């Protein structure tokens, strides 16, 4: 199986191995600092740790982790410009955890600057939808994403809640279904979906609980291992 | 039950709660970056995360974590000078994970510079003893620690293995007994000891398995909650 969006730096080896033995043998960990950086260079190191240490720490437990890098809105360092430079260099698998939160202009810039660069490197993005204005925010996101004419195959709206699944559907981007509740199975009415537990720092087995609830069986293989097409693997 | 030396940034909430329910309701997490920094400022943020986020993440699971800051030898950033400045400012509970590894002069300087400053702030230190030359190294450490005339109540040699417990005894510093094996109980022949599981990124319940093995009972309260005197709390 496979589980996009899952913060590794917030999981212990024990928790990790629980994934190995449950089917979740493939995950996509995204960059995220549980506190706002004082220096933009920090992110770089969080990246170094995320792509040179985490994958081993994971495979050693029996899980093939696919790292993702970027800059979460809740931790935008001052000279965020400094973090896009290092990025525009090294080759990447995908831009993880990026988006808007308080619709601040600061996010828009840090968000745009990234999704923009992403278009020049043809690398996927996992935009994140806020928990607060998960409807007033996704609009703006889906609005920013609109202008750049971002290809409907390089972005995935995540945390697509029950009362907004219509909004993102009016688009051609991929929709991420986070189980965290479990009544998302019925949301299979239609096929640009992906199951993600989003196992963070705070249980960590939802990308299979409902990933299996689908009595529709077989077909389901495109909600669990459909994130491999998006994530080119 | 208290457990000094325990890397939090490498534990999951699940793993954390296991501590809460086993007696280990008090721990001392130390700073450590699983990869060598590219910038000295990174450390600062790892500190920010370690003293403004980790303690909550822990108490939310039922454990009172006592953060410790410093610079591990296996992750000495270039301008390490930059990390001692920020340190000589904010107030601290203790200097965690510092020491020598390859006896390099670079460590000696990063190690000395710290233990030195520590003497000016009267803050405890948890020196770490290498796994390789755990005998050729601890000597130098115990040698550096000698010159500075470091008070025998502000430092604790850790990972004091069975074949070196005599070396550090010839001193007045505190000895840290890491269970990781469990045949350390017999090492109670004498009372400057502390049980530490050292639960890192890679199970995490040794500061009680042997912390209880002591049939000597009662007295034991000075091997489990004797780290409270050293950490002053
Ligand atoms: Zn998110
Ligand atoms: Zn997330
Ligand atoms: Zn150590
Ligand atoms: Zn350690």
């Amino acid at each position: 199986y496979f589980d996009s969006h899952l913060h590794s730096e917030g999981l212990g080896f024990s928790e990790l191995v629980k994934l190995k033995e449950n089917g979740i043998k493939e995950v996509c960990s995204l960059a995220f600092f549980p506190v706002k950086p004082k220096y933009p260079q920090t992110m770089i190191d969080v990246f170094r740790k995320l792509t040179e240490f985490e994958p081993l720490r994971c495979e050693a437990a029996g899980v093939k982790m696919h790292p993702a890098v970027g800059i979460h809105p809740r931790c935008i360092p001052p000279d965020y410009e400094f973090v896009l430079g290092y990025l525009e260099e090294g080759e990447w698998v995908a831009f993880g955890e990026i988006g808007l939160e308080l619709v601040t202009d600061e996010e828009i810039e840090v968000l745009k600057s990234q999704l923009e660069l992403a278009k020049r490197m043809d690398v996927p993005c996992i935009i994140h939808t806020p928990r607060g204005n998960k409807l007033k925010a996704t609009r703006k996101t889906l609005e920013i994403l609109e202008s750049l004419d971002f290809p409907a195959d390089l972005a995935v709206i995540d945390h697509v809640n029950f009362e907004t699944l219509d909004m993102v559907l009016e688009t051609e981007y991929w929709i991420g279904l986070t189980v965290q509740d479990a009544a998302r199975i019925v949301a299979e009415h239609g096929e640009r979906f992906m199951l993600n537990s989003d196992a963070g720092y705070r249980v960590a087995e939802a990308a299979v609980k409902i990933e299996e609830a689908v009595g529709r069986e077989e077909m389901e293989k495109v909600a669990r291992e459909n994130a491999r097409k998006f994530l080119r693997v």
